[PDB]
């Protein structure tokens, strides 16, 4: 199973997020709906090498379940592969990706620095697959994976976060929060 493990690196890179989508920074947790646009911010303190790239993948939290590979139920499955849970909107360089040995999907857009105006980069997520689905995440909580990789492919920083897909992500997120 690929790493969770927060790795800032030499970049100083990490995470921010900004109902639809909703992020509780006590759980590390973003709660968000179907298809709906998931802003996740990127923050580093020097520019990353030219043709860095962001991938985002999902691996389940669960140790127990770390090996299965996270992908959409046969009733959502039947540019992105069916079969893949995480999405990129507004990017016209989106990869999607199968890994020869392990067979995880992953999604890949180059790293671009902030616009104008800003002090991050925001890349849209989209979640195509509920966290209930059943014949795939069956309620299991799943973590995203973003990886900031050189061109190459090094890794140069790594951060994770849970993720809910669910259909009430405000309510969740304050039910998951009184627990
Ligand atoms: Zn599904």
């Amino acid at each position: 199973v690929p790493s969770q493990k927060t790795y800032q690196g030499s970049y100083g890179f990490r995470l921010g997020f900004l109902v639809t989508c909703t992020y509780s920074p006590a759980l590390n947790k973003m709660f968000c709906q179907l298809a709906k646009t998931c802003p996740v911010q990127l923050w580093v303190d020097s520019t990353p090498p030219p043709g860095t790239r962001v991938r985002a993948m999902a691996i389940y939290k669960q140790s127990q379940h770390m090996t299965e590979v996270v992908r959409r139920c046969p009733h959502h499955e039947r540019l992105a592969p069916p079969q893949h849970l995480i999405r990129v909107e507004g990017n016209l360089r989106v990869e999607y990706l199968d890994d020869r040995n392990t067979f995880r999907h992953s999604v890949v857009v180059p790293y671009e620095p902030p616009e104008v105006g800003s002090d991050c980069t925001t890349i849209h997520y989209n979640y195509m697959c509920n966290s209930s689905c059943m014949g795939g995440m069956n309620r299991s909580p799943i973590l995203t994976i973003i990886t900031l990789e050189d061109s190459s492919g090094n890794l140069l920083g790594r951060n994770s976060f849970e993720v809910r897909v669910c259909a009430c992500p405000g309510r969740d997120r304050r039910t998951e929060e009184e627990n």
